[PDB]
């Protein structure tokens, strides 16, 4: 991506428009990450977040978010598991809310598709898929490159390419990661399954500790502090404040 | 493999077909793993699960499962040992059950065959062998690739290829692993021999502990939790509830 | 860069001109680093030092500094965030000061541009942008190269190149680093948020400690010791003694 | 090596011939390992096992074993050391037993020959030497390859090639290893010098625990458990039950 | 470099010329190291030893050393900083002494020059610059090669080239190192800023111990043990016994 | 190197010639190592062992060893330190002993000669130098290869090459090593400087322990145990029993 030099005098003179946030504390046009131990329901959280930005309700009750076309790229779930998740989520959506989501959200399954962002054709296809879109969700990043996630040089290139896409197209990119990467990224959120100790601080009890997860923004550089939230795993995995 | 975009409107409206499970909690068309030290009888367990999905009896008494053609690829056992394990298993089967196993099961020995899923001819061969099949069992994964099992990059390519074969042909793939794969595999089961501790918890004493192993599903995403199970090792290794 | 042999007798005789400092304890024409953890305010502190050297006011009350053209290269902030920082900073400047800053500061956004100092075009480009300038600020170094930041050989090459540019053009280079490449940079400054401990050695309870940061020069070779300083984070992020 | 698909029905019906064991618990035609710390007698034990299978006496008093041609490849002992070991062992054999050993045992010294199983000439050579033979002993594996023994990929290839030769020719291969080449090799045996503590459990005071070593099978899949054994290191190194 | 076989008989008969030491315990014609952190001021110490060997006074009061042409290669300091260091040191020298230093010392600045001893042109250049010279000081080694200072293989090549230059020209080479090399360098000296401990252990108080540094020879092979020494840091960094 | 198949019958019948030892417990025609920390006297010990084997006295008190032409390759000491070492040692030799050493000992200095056994010309040169010689000493191995000393694959190749030369020529090779390379070497010996412990155990108080070092064979596979010895460092380093 390229940029005009900043016009100092203008910035001084005109009070700027509020910062455009695609997600809590995440500036639109940048790259962010959603981290979690493979088993907390990152995919469901991302689907709901994507459904919201595409037009849907704020079921998760995180701030109200601006709306825009969203593209979700699940590379680790079979199409049928996606259908079931959507059907479940839908039970919480009105006829209007469902049509909104269907209107703004495109889900392109990629399981076994072998996307490689460092390869020409995939870089080009992802860039094009990002054009005119507000958010692009990669689930999970492990499936979009063949590099060692512990090597800072290769990862700088892989994250660089996503930044190049987000900056050029204006489409924000959020990748999911199975818990380096966190040190590169400027916005990072997490999801973690409730623990013993935690099941003994607000209430509840074990055997039931698996119907709850905590979400929160672990790292950001702008905006008011986002308060860690608790979510109850309803049927099919759908998440709600609770 | 390639996929069509999800019809979101449909998934929200129509009741989705129940998930097709190839194994307890494992969605058909995906990749899973059966983990264990190796001397816990992974091969025998795999052969019985393979025989059951092929059309055989539910000797292990795990759930009754949908049937379909199965191909088992043992790369670490000499043919003669495979013969011995079958003859032993055969004693637990009626003639009708034996014929059903033979009708739906193909066992292609590969010891010393040096298959490499990363090489073109083998990838092509493995994919063609997966066509029209419900399950393909790789025993063990270590013998189907020449990459560093500790390097997430090469392993993501290895596993990616299995997901490609599975998604493109609809044939589920389960590989045995002698213990990351834990992170990038959504279904994982395990087997572990009983030690001095467990023996002194259910009955039996040591010097008899070598006749017990517990199964159980270590990681899943969909379905009702699968309760661990204990099996006793009969003559020739055959496993039954007990 | 090249240099002629030192005229030893001439160095013995004439008391040399005072050492030209671009920043406290940093000799003009060299390479330096500003270190700090992801979120502490590196970017804002760097913009204020750059605005000061460009010709603006010494709002940080760090020593008065020689002025000259400055180029700031933010590769991690979306242009809009740069606008907000400038607008907030502008409220602390007179019309004259704003004009002076605009007359000497060039801010060229590079988010998603993927500059690589190891590649020839970027090397030549960075060097031409340095000509006739007093200070070049790289924010942050991680975005100006694709090497492993833990590999001393590649990092030696990356830093050698900044030194080649600085020695050739006389333009000092300061890079920001998200907290080894520290053993070799001769000038090093730091910025750290106020610890719970510190916020109870000077005043104000916690829940306030987040509005303060400590600056100080962590490593230098020339000059009178620079004293650590405390800054309060005013509206927009702007820093002032306080 | 290649194999015909298993005839499942024929395996169910016919009682298979007894499992052919080249060594206790080791199926003929497979690959196995003899493990121990550097100096402890791996070589003498290997030489006695090879002399036995070749047609010689069961001095070790391990089971009675099927005989057949054997080739022993010592790559770490000068020829003269081999002569000394044979001369000493010979003093425990009748003229008949000596002749029998010389009739079925071929010992081809390889010190400084640099065999590389990953290279074509050596692979072809090793394979041709295995043909028509019951057992091939590699002493020690470290000298038959130039790979990193800690790298699973390369070792999978090195081990795969021994499995190819064994499956193709019917000749079993046992390699010695100076203590992963364990999680994959199905048969594993060990030799450990007597503990500074193990003496105070069977008799014999210390400073004498050196003339003793214990044998035993560390890993297997078939056969009745093999009982660990103790051997006394007579003159020349020759091992007798004791 | 090449050498003729040692005449053994001769060396046994004829008494050998005393060993020629370039520095305390360092044999002329070899490679040595001066190690220290960052702010201990090894550049100044190096400049003084270099001035002394060039024909200057023994200001440090280490032993009296044979004189000869010296070339100093500072690759980490701007020329102006060198000018200042020389001017300061000069105030401690008589006219005659200054003249002597200028007569035997050549200081060629190399900051941003990117010397690489592994490259042909630089190897050749350093070699020619070493001819007819008694000492060559590299300040610091990190700036004369691009290899990983942790990798013994590359460092063995880096160090071997210095030894090649030292042996072929008779010019000793001493490189400074900011703290393996330690293991493969026969002569090693060090410098460390006085500790808070050593402070209240000699007669000095804190916030004043910053003016003290201990020198000493950390490793050698020949000669009378060199006693550690304490130096006080006067204006400009100049070091005197004190 | 190549070898004829062992003649089993001949070995059984003829009592073999005693094992030809080049050094205590080291069979002639093999590869061994002398290990020790940077400062201990390895080179003097080696020079003396070399002198003995070449014809000289058993100054060291180690048993009596057969004699033959020896070639010593010091790559880390300047020729002059060698002369001084020889001259010192010669003070303990008769006119006859000196002429003996001079007759069978060849010392070819290689400091800065950059030998690389993995390179064609050097391998060939080292082999030819080993022809018709009884011992070849490499001091130290670090200077004869450019590989990573803790990488088993490359080291196997480096050690393989020495074994190839020793086996093919009959010349034994001993390399010195600054303390992996022990797991591929069958004969290892060491030297350790007496520290504050063994001192207050065998006599001599500190301040005098630097004059003592203990020898001893850390690893072998043949022969009568060699007892750790103590040596007193005389003038010039010459080692004597004491």
């Amino acid at each position: 991506a390229t940029h005009k030099p900043i016009n100092i005098l203008e910035a001084f003179a005109a009070a700027p428009p509020p910062l455009d946030y695609v997600l809590p504390n995440m500036v639109a046009g940048t790259v962010g990450a959603l981290v979690s131990p493979g088993g907390a329901g990152k995919s469901m959280l991302a689907l709901q977040l994507a459904a919201q930005i595409a037009g849907g309700p704020d079921l998760l009750e995180v701030g109200e978010l601006p709306t825009g076309p969203v593209i979700y790229l699940p590379a680790e779930d079979p199409p049928t598991a996606i259908h079931h998740r959507l059907h479940a989520l839908g039970a919480h959506l009105s006829a209007e809310e469902r049509q909104a989501v269907a209107d703004g959200l495109l889900i392109q399954p990629l399981i076994g598709s072998l996307p490689n962002i460092m390869a020409p054709e995939w870089f080009d296809g992802l860039k094009r898929a990002a054009e005119g879109r507000r958010l692009m969700v990669l689930d999970t990043l492990r499936r979009f490159h063949i590099e060692e996630e512990n090597a800072s040089g290769p990862m700088a290139q892989v994250i660089g390419r996503m930044e190049a896409i987000a900056a050029d197209t204006g489409c924000s990119i959020v990748f999911l990661h199975h818990a380096v990467l966190v040190d590169n990224i400027r916005w990072q959120s997490y999801l973690s399954s409730m623990t013993s100790a935690e099941a003994e601080e607000w209430g509840v009890d074990d055997d039931q500790r698996r119907f709850f997860v905590r979400f929160g923004v672990s790292k950001a550089n702008y905006g008011a502090p986002f308060a860690d939230r608790w979510f109850r795993r309803h049927d099919g995995g759908v998440l709600k404040p609770a």
